[PDB]
């Protein structure tokens, strides 16, 4: 297949003050003496490093974008937020919002992060590739219009995709976010939308904390048109395969996309520091898989693949890598050296059993029917 | 309370060669540009940072320790295993085991550790303080008698219980493990014995890979002096405080400890990379508490933890500083900034259930209901 | 003898935004993937875990002491600066003046840096010790009252002897800055004041850039009561060696101080990235030893150490200890590995001459009479 | 201009054991908590990362090689070197020499460096290109046939000219070491032959320590092609400059070369911790045009820019791009942010003035007057 692969440099060049993983430093929280931010360029630069070593890069059509414009960015965002993070980006950095903190230039850098995502749509819209890879940063999906949110400054996907409708007249989009945390940004703005589905895997009640959801599904114009899969935290590959065999791809059947849209952040690895789940690059590749059949079958294979969490350095590359093979169809000689160890550590058949109970219940509360694809 | 706090820079350290966490550097696996190895001096080096400027230190005995000898090493491991370990050490470092990568230096080092744990236990026992907190890296509780794993390259306690043995004449000692990862270094130096009762709190499967052990409660004279609970992956405050007062501390009860020694691991952290439970500080503090109450109540007071595991820089100093506040009686000014932040983010009532019936089924198993 | 070590951990806690060595991040200036910024916490937590591990902080009065007072402060700052500084420390960091980056709580690191030096000159003037080193961070020998410049934003030096002053009634205090740059803050401060001896050791042209100033010797009532001494780059021990015999002694002898405070910088040493001068541990030691005579010639032994600047994480802690050893008169087993390394690389015996001369002619340039120490 | 850059992003996963600066960690070297080796890759990757960040890339012929054969290694080296490094490079790293550390596969990634050297000098001389830049990592103009040193493992530059010689039968080459340590590789094996001109800018005695060199000249029929110039510590724009008018160009007149290579550290800039130099990103422009000129006087226009040394993560990448942009005669719009700073803090004119003096000796010495 025809992939490409959207990636600008300068997107590794973003950084905010000094944060302790995710707190900020300061009060009680030591600064870090190696790390620094959590929302660190490395773990993206490692995935771009990898790509390139195991020869996939060359596989891929390689492509940059424009910044997004400011008639992009105000369909979803007031200009009175532009005008306060361009202040603030000038001034130095600063914090913009609920765990939302910039350096100098990050608007520059967001408005090239959400250019990224706007592109991306339009080439796999346009015909030029029959799939794409953004390699977005900042992310997007905690984003709301008028705040920022768990290092998101603008909710790249929404302005993506509204760009997307303009240009393009697009008619049903569907968004899939297997990020490990809940995609409030992108649940909101499309709330009470028919025109896109939205659709959040997550651990329950990890960000924003507390959070489930699974009674918030969409309203009025928009009912039904949101779902919310709250995964029990400590999950793993089965949870994650029979959350999209029972939820997610019934409600692609029923919804019929003409673009599939994945909000892929990997914190929902099994050594992510911010999430409690147990995936491993498989689980990942296994996803793609699906969503990309089911873009197959609905959307004449129309896929876009957008780069959210993820802040494991060590093995978010592997994750990322596994999603890529998959949309290209070309298998590396990379071996994912945790694979066989993150197995062993999946949870027992009773708790299995009991997430899958779980989703058997929630899939009938959605009345989803399971069906297969067709 | 007087609380010894045993510590030396030195032990700060020691360092592996290149990592990527846990992954050794080298085929697919890219330097890392800044973090390096996963068994970083920083999580500690950052617990003791924060425990002089929260001026905890202060209050606390501060204490070191000459490194443990030869005789006192060779009671758990092989003349032969020193030999190796030392000879790789001096050739500037490498691999002595599965998951157990050394840098140049890390013999001494690790000797460093060890004594320092012989130490506490010893003060503790002679009465130079209630209780002690060793600040022991690197850590023990995974390294068998021949064989260094999951960075742990001497068995520091099973090392400290048998200088303290030989030196004090201690008949009962009880090890709870509550480090994520299973103790089992410590499970099979005492699985035939008696004196020294053994619990393991960690989460299910996760180190070693796939080992749960419920069913494993020793054998022959130390049939039901080891115990494990396998808690599911994802649990946090309630089922490790389940896990206390249904299992824990009515063994405890029952085998009279005239010495307490806990393998404080800190990697059942909401934030730890190593594994996928969802403690905060308060947790850590309560399950100090408790251990605390039994101490006071079998074994004079007598009470020494043993820092073991933990991997978040960011976090584990909080949940280190909760539980010397607890072992001290004092509290500073340090509030835990995610602690209201880990409590939102806790098992729903479902998940709570479901573990807890779990946990009242094996404490049936092991005939403490 | 008895040597104060003022030390707090609380001055390892500041870090301000992101910076690649000392420019800011941003622009072309991408963020640093490892390191951050250049007035780092490393050097002197590095410091002060090898003063540890060789035995010597063990037999050095250790001690902390309270926060510098707004009292204090004020002596050499306008309240609207202290405002300012607290304003933009509780915003979350930012610019404060000319390469003066801060973070947040910035503003009470500060305190207590500008603290540790006023309680270490008030030591030794109360008899309380023989000599003392306190290990302030933030520095301050650039601060200006009005203007932080240089990673100073308090003018620690300046502002203990201000209190020391109001304190003890001091009459004679000297100076002695070896730190590599120029220390402007203090000439500036002193420039009119016999009562203070300010003489600076410094790479000409370094920093402020452009700066040699041995014409700048003080003005009206301070005339001959600053001395600059504007080394060549790439000189090292024996260009410091000549400046301190022909220069600083001599100075130091015909002002008879009462109290020899010394802001010590170590970013002269050979492997510093700030600076191309080229020191060893046994310079800073045979400096220290010459500074403590005098000290005990003419001012009862009353010699307080400041540490200044200094960015070499390897090399730094080994500078410090050779210090700490001379004014304590305890030598540690540490040896310092660069050292032989250091002695091949010295200017050349042309080059030295060269050097030589200069510092005649600038000796006699002063009025400065080659006599003896008495 | 036609310019191809020479690439590979494996390159950028060489990394040694612990190490403080230049230090290896052990005794009384403290591992560091952020940095690591000195030769780390990061100076190499910020590089490649403004020269895409620049669009700089976009004008350039991106080109990668294939490792360097044993066949080409072996013009230079001898088996057993290799057998000893692979045997090294295999055991998970260690010290192969003196200042010379090396960590698991780095065999692999030193012969990939070499290939880009060996692939870059080809182009040219084919015809393909009109210069190269080859971002060969780690570097080679210390190494000696038998003896690793100074971060150096082959001799890249020695293997590409062997190479090119077998290859394209071209008789002379001048090589300019630019780095601001001696290329004492470079200098003894081409130190008795006349068909390679091999002069070298360095700091007076920093590296090796002590070497000054100047009245090594060559011996026999290499007598008066080699060229040793050693500059005052402390100099910078103008010492580099009077340099190349009074010694380099004049050499390189005389010897009429039919290719130009650059050993081109760029470890003499005003920042760098490893020399006491003060060059900035146009200093590195200028020398460049200069050596540019004279391969299009007498080599074709036949360059070849190979990286040697370097290291500020900071300001190395602005000398790099100037120099690339020098090469391709094409201007992004990055600006070097301490050009003016460095400016100011140049030798004053009375030093100046002691280096040219110096300079006008040491020309008339070579009977370069
Ligand atoms: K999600
Ligand atoms: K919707
Ligand atoms: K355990
Ligand atoms: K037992
Ligand atoms: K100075
Ligand atoms: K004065
Ligand atoms: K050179
Ligand atoms: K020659
Ligand atoms: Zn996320
Ligand atoms: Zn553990
Ligand atoms: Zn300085
Ligand atoms: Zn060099």
């Amino acid at each position: 297949r025809r992939t490409a692969f959207f990636f600008d440099e300068l997107c590794l060049w973003h950084a905010a003050g000094p944060h302790a993983l995710t707190l900020p430093v300061g009060g009680w929280v030591q600064p870090p003496a190696a790390a620094g931010h959590a929302e660190s360029p490395e773990t993206k630069r490692r995935l771009k490093s990898l790509l390139d070593v195991s020869g996939l890069t060359a596989r891929l059509q390689l492509r940059s974008a424009p910044p997004a414009s400011d008639e992009d960015l105000l369909r979803v965002h007031p200009a009175h937020y532009l005008e306060r993070f361009k202040a603030l980006s000038d001034a130095g950095g600063g914090s913009l919002g609920q765990d939302a903190p910039i350096g100098p230039g990050s608007y520059e850098i967001a408005r090239l992060s959400a250019g990224l995502a706007i592109a991306a749509l339009d080439a796999v819209l346009a015909g030029e590739a029959d799939n794409a890879y953004s390699l977005s940063r900042p992310p997007g999906h905690h984003c709301l219009p008028d705040q920022a949110m768990g290092f998101c400054f603008f909710a790249n996907i929404a302005v993506a995709i509204e760009a997307a409708k303009a240009r393009h007249g697009v008619e049903r989009v569907a968004v899939l976010d297997w990020d490990v945390h809940h995609g409030n940004g992108t649940q909101a703005i499309y709330y009470r939308r028919d025109d896109v589905l939205s659709i959040s895997l997550h651990q329950d009640g990890c960000f924003p904390p507390g959070y489930s959801g699974a009674e918030d599904i969409g309203e009025d114009r928009g009912r039904g048109f949101n779902l919310n899969v709250p995964l029990l935290p400590g999950g793993g590959h089965d949870a994650y395969m029979q959350a999209m065999q029972r939820i997610v791809l019934p409600a692609l059947e029923r919804f019929r996309p003409q673009l599939i849209v994945v909000a892929s952040g990997f914190d929902a690895n099994a050594v992510d520091p911010l999430a409690r789940m147990q995936l491993h690059s498989d689980s990942f590749r296994a996803m793609t898989a699906m969503v990309r059949d089911a873009a197959e079958r609905h959307a004449g294979g129309r896929l876009v693949v957008v780069h959210e969490g993820g802040f494991s350095e060590a093995y978010v590359p592997f994750c990322g890598l596994a999603v890529i093979e998959e949309l290209s169809g070309v298998r590396s000689a990379v071996r994912d050296p945790l694979r066989d160890f993150i197995e062993l550590q999946q949870p027992n058949a009773a708790f299995r059993d009991f997430q899958r109970q779980r989703l058997e219940e929630l899939a009938a509360q959605f009345g989803l029917c399971p069906a297969q694809p067709l």
